[PDB]
């Protein structure tokens, strides 16, 4: 997260942290035993970790779980990173708590103008590389349609949005990929992809998730 605070232990209950001998992405705990996240972080031997604050020390409220499926969104495209949506189940429920705890699907889509939580362990520098050690958030705006459209000609699909700033200075980046955009109490968003990270006029692209309520149930119910 680039131009964000330290969010506070914790106050991100349902911020996940994929884990393969380092961290690698973020998700977002949506019930306790399911975990969504981006389909370009997928990789085997995904260790789930919930309840982080420092993800390089062991605080306590940690509950480190493997993943014994991660299913890939099957129409997501890797070039375009259209339907960049994927579907963690762990090997045991979670045990929620007021530390760990998940997030509500949306029912409608949000809207422009909206404002949403983002929040990760990614690179917290423009340009360079800075990595922290405890949980980063950034207050962000849902953009329009148009606006979006207009920072990155052809590339957006209907299942993506931008949420950001044009101005600079405040974005989502690397090591943030997977992790939760969140309104009003529901998850709309995934962090996709982006132009660097909080550079003038190319802000944010997040996976658009109300657009994958139904899938979500679906897949979920069938595994
Ligand atoms: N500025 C950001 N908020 C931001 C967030 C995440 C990432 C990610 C993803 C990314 O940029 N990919 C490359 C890419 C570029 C253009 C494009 C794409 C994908 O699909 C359609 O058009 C990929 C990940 C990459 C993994 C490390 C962080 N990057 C970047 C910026
Ligand atoms: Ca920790």
């Amino acid at each position: 997260i680039v131009g964000g605070y330290t969010c506070g232990a914790n106050t991100v209950p349902y911020q996940v942290s994929l884990n393969s001998g380092y961290h690698f992405c973020g998700g977002s705990l949506i019930n306790s035993q399911w975990v969504v996240s981006a389909a370009h972080c997928y990789k085997s031997g995904i260790q789930v970790r919930l309840g982080e604050d420092n993800i390089n020390v062991v605080e306590g409220n940690e509950q480190f779980i493997s993943a014994s499926k991660s299913i890939v969104h099957p129409s997501y495209n890797s070039n375009t990173l259209n339907n960049d949506i994927m579907l963690i189940k762990l090997k045991s429920a979670a045990s929620l708590n007021s530390r760990v705890a998940s997030i509500s699907l949306p029912t409608s889509c949000a809207s422009a103008g909206t404002q949403c939580l983002i929040s990760g362990w990614g690179n917290t520098k423009s340009s360079g590389t800075s990595y922290p050690d405890v949980l980063k958030c950034l207050k962000a705006p849902i953009l329009s349609d148009s606006s979006c459209k207009s920072a990155y000609p052809g590339q957006i699909t209907s299942n993506m949005f931008c949420a950001g700033y044009l101005e600079g200075g405040k974005d989502s980046c690397q090591g943030d990929s997977g992790g939760p955009v969140v309104c009003s109490g529901k998850l709309q968003g995934i962090v996709s992809w982006g132009s660097g990270c909080a550079q003038k006029n190319k802000p944010g692209v997040y996976t658009k998730v109300c657009n994958y309520v139904s899938w979500i149930k679906q897949t979920i119910a069938s595994n």
